[PDB]
């Protein structure tokens, strides 16, 4: 009764955020979507015109229930951080309460305390460039949006969460092993996110009795994954994974969703600070056959 | 759905095996216990006498359903492998079909194909000596009983398992970081088990679509734990409860619920992994 | 003959930069110091007034030879990055050619190509705050100065280095395991630096035949280490290390120096992308005695 | 300074043992070879006949100085441990004092205390089977000969070593990541060796101030390498030279110079570590 989850980073039904929502919905968790303002209106219109109705089907006797859909920009910690230009930008100007602190405030006012938090977002202006050719601005952009955003979400949401709550994010193995193509400091940001997950596990665990983990997911053809193409990257990764992983089956977003759902529930009470691989075991291989 | 799990390594209700059994029971999984022969009759006697009745309560509605309880010795792959001294032992002489292969055949003959396998056992005759003073015989005993036994279990059990079945074992972080009193080559055996888990994941995944993972548990005051010296387990528990990120008592069923998840279809995309279930203790460097 | 090493991050004789210089000097490597402008003048005056003469003694029949001492600020990639305020700041206004590109240009013009590069610097405005209380600005500051600086040094110095050159930086185990007190996103920056070391190893190795590694050093009572005190941290770490490390001896900066010197020489030709622990084995322990 | 190193595991000049010997020789370290008895006489014969003369050249001025060459079997801890079948073997019958303890005593009696120890040997009778089809006897053989042998070497050699001495062994990344043809429990043995290296580092560091590390080498076309199947070693080398960050031929002396550094006082603050000497291949995820 009243498991409520905020999922930060959903833009359509093709990413891991949607897979996580669907699996949580199956367990009767109420879902709140945090949607980045550049794609918020297109998301809502698609939703309203029933474009997602097929994608919301679960048991065939069961359909996803979404409690709310909120504009959310993980770039901004508080209203005071929003630069005048963004505030007046065409896509932002008609939206309110979209900073990290404001969304936490909003959620709490509307629904009270929550017990489940999902960071399912990343961004990097220079993802198309190799690390060596990444500018300082681009690298800091990657760390700001992909890594720091997790820390800030935690700082503001822990006030609206019950003890024994659970927090997950999503990472990629390029943090630990070299993946050519994963540029722009994205590798660096995932390494930071994985290390920050431990440090946060310590603070949140001791001061709040809240857990935090990260899922290192295998390749999924999401909207963001396609934007790694330069001049494709995700097709190569998928093909390589389906060919060489211990488990040669197609990796689904709901495969990640059911792990997320376990880590968010009380069943994972003794697990915290961990990077959990959900990648058909690809990470354990050294040399291909 | 008619799931069956063989749990190898139950001697009483104070260890991880029991906790795993309880949590699986919540999911209506049928449970079969593999019990080490030296403690088989005492176990059956305590069970008959009702000593375990309270430990078997799953909640208001439910009692643990235990399908069967069989003698099982991981020292022996097949009937041919038992020596005369064991053949002649008081405790073994009155039992049979307790080698790894015999138990696979016996389960398959009685109940058919299973789909869940749990390795929750270890042994090391020189556990109380430090690695440097461990003999070759002692070291190889630790590896034989604590590591090779997992390979052999897999080798014989795959024949009686369904596709998409799942397997787990238990390990300890002494494989990766030094724990002074974890002697007798137990640290070595755990290191080998964690690596074996990967290699097996490759073979079982490609050839049978079967998953295997290992749970690295924090300290639990079980029978075997009380055998280690610095008492060791009392120190480990106090340290964990003082310094772990989550300052709560680690329960066998905390491991049980993770095991149950790893053994279900929910974790279909996870294989070859060491999953830490230790209140986050493994992430700490410097005690604060 | 003409092994030349640029050591970026030396402010006095109490840190690892000095230890590395001393060990390299023992192998007749010519040393160039890159000195942060806020402490450059005080460094030079101390040096001139012979305050370091004791510290430069090697064999007792041998004294360190320093080829040059250059103002260096790893915050700035090129002259064009320097903000008007810094340029006119009291401590910067009389200094020139101190950006990463300008120092590379300068070194090359003056001495030709070099074959050894040391990143021995870190910085974080909010090191005194726990990760959870670190602001976005502070976290980005830590990543900018401690992590990105390595990438930029590489990008500009690879043009002035010979094939088969070697590059090292210094890291700390807080990247992998939680160390309370190592705040301000310093942990996050070290995690990034260690992951960037791999990615760079790949690019530099393939395109230039240049190696790069990082040394994860144990605790040393350097000037920066003392600035971690809040309201001390380094005294605790030293005491803990001397008590519980497999090797219970005092960790010296020249202990790190002799490893650095090995990794910079041709003897380590087949080692790249690695994090090498020089910490009396402390990292291998789980529970104290 | 009068340094002496025992190198256990030299059979010819094509392996890592020889490379380590050569590089140490550059530093004027006196070298003692431990040679597996089945290949001892053939080795001595090739040496006498000058087959190794060119491989022994250190440069313009220097030839490798080899202090002694002794039969050494890591299967056996003491004289008591040899079975009748080995006692009776053609190759062994004409040799003696080749158990681990006997060799420590023999070296100490002839040359005094040493300060450097190299473990450069492995064996696994079922290397050509995959882990899942490896027998208990085969698995334990791999662990006995490839892992326990390091512990035993340390146990017997510490008595004859100086304080601040240093010890190294060789491992392979198959302990950490799956390499399909690395069978017979060799992956398990390497996992145990890397963990054992840590535990030993604790014991030897606190008790004797002695260091121990392990070098994880990339592929070298040695005698033993040619025993593995997918040829395996030909594939590994081609893959490494194509995908490693450094695209250069890995030489035994590339491992040698790192070994020499780890065995010197230069690395006094390094212990219990796995050091990768593989042209950076281990850092790659996806072949590009
Ligand atoms: N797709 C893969 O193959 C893959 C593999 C490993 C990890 N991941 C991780 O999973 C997570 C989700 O990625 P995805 O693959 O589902 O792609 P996706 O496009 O479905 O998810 C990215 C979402 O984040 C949102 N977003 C971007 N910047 C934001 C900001 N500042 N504030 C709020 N929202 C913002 C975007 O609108 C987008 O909807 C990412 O962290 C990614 O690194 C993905
Ligand atoms: N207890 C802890 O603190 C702890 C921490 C980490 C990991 N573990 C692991 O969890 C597993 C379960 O142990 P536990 O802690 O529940 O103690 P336990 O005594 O409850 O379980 C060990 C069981 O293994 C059985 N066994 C021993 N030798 C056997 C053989 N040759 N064949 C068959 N069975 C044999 C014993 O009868 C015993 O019941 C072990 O593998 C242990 O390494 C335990
Ligand atoms: N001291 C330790 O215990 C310890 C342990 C592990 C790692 N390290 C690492 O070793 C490295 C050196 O630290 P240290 O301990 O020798 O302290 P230190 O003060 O001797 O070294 C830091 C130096 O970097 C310089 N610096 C700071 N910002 C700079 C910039 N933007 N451009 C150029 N130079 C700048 C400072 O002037 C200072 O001299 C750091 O990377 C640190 O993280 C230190
Ligand atoms: N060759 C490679 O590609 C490679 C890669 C990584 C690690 N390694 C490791 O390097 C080490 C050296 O092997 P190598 O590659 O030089 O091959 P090698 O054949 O040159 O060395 C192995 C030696 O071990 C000896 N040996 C075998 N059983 C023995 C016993 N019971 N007692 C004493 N000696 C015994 C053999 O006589 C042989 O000379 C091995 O431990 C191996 O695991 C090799
Ligand atoms: O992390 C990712 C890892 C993979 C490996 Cl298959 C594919 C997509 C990913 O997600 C992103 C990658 C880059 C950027 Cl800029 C944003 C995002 Cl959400
Ligand atoms: O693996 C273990 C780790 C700990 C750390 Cl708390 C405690 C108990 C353990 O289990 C055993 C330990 C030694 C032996 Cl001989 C058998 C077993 Cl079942
Ligand atoms: O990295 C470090 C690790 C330790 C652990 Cl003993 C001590 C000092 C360190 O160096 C710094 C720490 C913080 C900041 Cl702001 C700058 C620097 Cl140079
Ligand atoms: O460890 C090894 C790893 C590789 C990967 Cl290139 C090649 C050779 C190796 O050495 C052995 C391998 C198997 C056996 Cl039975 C003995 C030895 Cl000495």
């Amino acid at each position: 009764n009243e498991d409520i989850c905020f999922i930060a980073g959903i833009g359509d039904t093709n990413g891991y955020g949607w897979g996580i929502a669907k699996e949580l919905s199956k367990r009767n968790v109420k879902i709140i979507f945090g949607i980045w303002p550049p794609v918020y209106n297109i998301f809502m219109k698609n939703y309203k015109n029933g474009k997602f109705d097929n994608d919301m089907i679960i048991d065939k006797d069961k359909k996803m229930n979404i409690l709310d859909m909120l504009p959310f920009d993980a770039s901004f910690d508080t209203a005071n951080d929003i630069d005048e230009e963004t505030k007046n930008n065409k896509r932002y100007n008609m939206l309110q309460n979209y900073t990290i602190e404001d969304v936490a405030n909003l959620i709490h006012q509307k629904y009270g305390k929550i017990n489940m938090l999902v960071h399912s977002l990343a961004n990097a202006k220079e993802v198309q460039k190799d690390l060596l050719n990444t500018s300082r601005k681009g690298y800091l952009d990657a760390l700001s949006k992909s890594s720091y955003s997790l820390i800030s979400l935690c700082k503001y949401f822990v006030n609206i969460m019950k003890p024994q709550s659970s927090i997950i994010s999503l990472t990629y193995h390029a943090s630990q092993k070299v993946v050519p193509g994963y540029g722009g400091g994205m590798s660096s940001a995932k390494a930071a996110l994985e290390s920050d997950t431990r440090v946060l596990a310590y603070h949140l665990g001791r001061n709040y009795n809240i857990r935090i983990n990260t899922i290192s997911a295998g390749p999924l053809k999401s909207r963001a994954a396609t934007a790694i193409n330069k001049l494709t990257f995700i097709d190569y990764a998928i093909e390589y994974s389906e060919k060489y992983a211990p488990l040669r089956q197609k990796l689904l977003s709901t495969d990640i969703g059911s792990v997320a759902s376990f880590l968010l529930s009380r069943e994972s009470r003794a697990i915290t600070g961990q990077t959990i691989y959900v990648d058909n075991g690809l990470n354990i291989m050294f040399l291909p056959d």
